[PDB]
Order: C-alpha cells, then sequence, then structure tokens
C-alpha cells in the first residue's frame, strides 16, 4: 500500500525531519513537504516540528487562517494521526503558558489534540534515557532523547491522555513526561531527529498505517 506523510515546512528547517522518515528505508513510505491545504490533503498523517510556535502558527495564518482551520479539521474531524515535536507539541497543547509573544490569534493560537498544559520557559541542552511504556517494537531498552531548550509539560489535564515516555534529569527531576499520545496525536518535547536512532519515526509510521487499515 502507499502510505504518505507529510512534513510541515511553512518554518523551515525541516529537512533533518524529512531524513529521519528516510532513514526508515520502508518501501510502501513517502515523505512529503506540506506548505499548503493541496499538501495537506494528499497526507495520511502529519508531523509538526518547529523551534518556534508562535512562527509555525503565523505562518498557518495566511489567507485567513485556511490551513490553521484546514489543520484543525484534520486533526479533530478526520482524526488523521498527527505528531507535534517541540513547537509542534506546543501547537497541539490545550493550555499554554509563557509564550510571551502575543498572538493576534487568541484562543486560536492551538490546534489542539493533547489535553495537556505545557510551558515553553523559553543546563537547556542535554541526552537522556527514557522510560517507555509501550509495547512497541520501536522502542528497544535504553533509547535516548535529546532535549534542547525543550518545553515542559506541567500538567495532564484527561485520562485519555497516555504518558508514552518519561526520563529523570539530575534537574527538573524525576518523572520529566518526555512523550504523550492522546487519540490520534503523539506529542513529543525533544528532537527526535537529533539522534541517529529513528524509534519515534517508526512508531509515528506505524501509527499512520494502522490509522490507514482502520479505514478499509
Amino acid at each position: 500500500s502507499e502510505i504518505t506523510i507529510g512534513v510541515l515546512s511553512l518554518q523551515g528547517d525541516f529537512e533533518p525531519h524529512i531524513n529521519h522518515f528516510i532513514k526508515l528505508q520502508i518501501p510502501s513510505l513517502n515523505i512529503i513537504q506540506v506548505r499548503n491545504v493541496h499538501d495537506l490533503g494528499l497526507c495520511d498523517g502529519l508531523v509538526i516540528p518547529g523551534g518556534e510556535s508562535t512562527t509555525v502558527r503565523r505562518c498557518c495564518a495566511y489567507e485567513n487562517d485556511t490551513l490553521y482551520n484546514a489543520l484543525v479539521h484534520f486533526i479533530h474531524v478526520l482524526k488523521k494521526p498527527i505528531w507535534g515535536t517541540c513547537a509542534g507539541c506546543i501547537l497541539l497543547s490545550k493550555n499554554v503558558e509563557n509564550i510571551k509573544l502575543y498572538s493576534n490569534f487568541g484562543n486560536k493560537f492551538s490546534f489542539g489534540g493533547l489535553d495537556i498544559t505545557i510551558c515553553r520557559n523559553f543546563n537547556d541542552s542535554f541526552i537522556c534515557s527514557l522510560n517507555i511504556i509501550s509495547d512497541s517494537s520501536a522502542f528497544k531498552k535504553d533509547l535516548t532523547a535529546a532535549c534542547i531548550r525543550a518545553p515542559y509539560i506541567r500538567e495532564i489535564l484527561s485520562d485519555e491522555v497516555k504518558v508514552l515516555a518519561t526520563f529523570s534529569h539530575e534537574s527538573y527531576g524525576p518523572n520529566i513526561i518526555a512523550a504523550v499520545e492522546q487519540n490520534n496525536c503523539l506529542g513529543t518535547v525533544f528532537h527526535p531527529e537529533l539522534l541517529p536512532h529513528t524509534a519515534f519515526q517508526q512508531y509515528f509510521y506505524e501509527k499512520v498505517k494502522n490509522y490507514k487499515y482502520s479505514l478499509e
């Protein structure tokens, strides 16, 4: 079957995320940039990366929020798989704290999808070992994550949110939440493209594959 995963690309610096899925070497997988609603329509799943949530959001605001509204629909009506990483994780979140830049978009800042409170704030680079709460073969023992000015997940707001991975750091403390999953949404605070392994990419691919299978 042909599976297409898109990577939101408007904000730039998206190539390493694309490369990391290509490294999976999975015959059935195509990756595309997503810059507009036509591109989004071709996607079975979408990755939203980025360093800065406000930048990615402004990129979606063009033409009276045309792409923003399509993303909301994609997430919440179509229920297509979405992976928000770093900035994208912020933009899936219910409550966003410490984003400073006042938004021309108000309560239309987030796309929603993860019932969490997240803090941008806003030392601050390290590799952590992950405790991953999963039976997926994507996750071998002792995997790592690169946290660079990572957002902080302060609150889980629904029992529907599954804490997928946590870590301990001799600062921040124990049981820092690194990855969450809720329905069709996956969120990670780290940079999955900046470590050689491809575990989260593989997991998200399988999520998209299972979605496509469910449809039919």
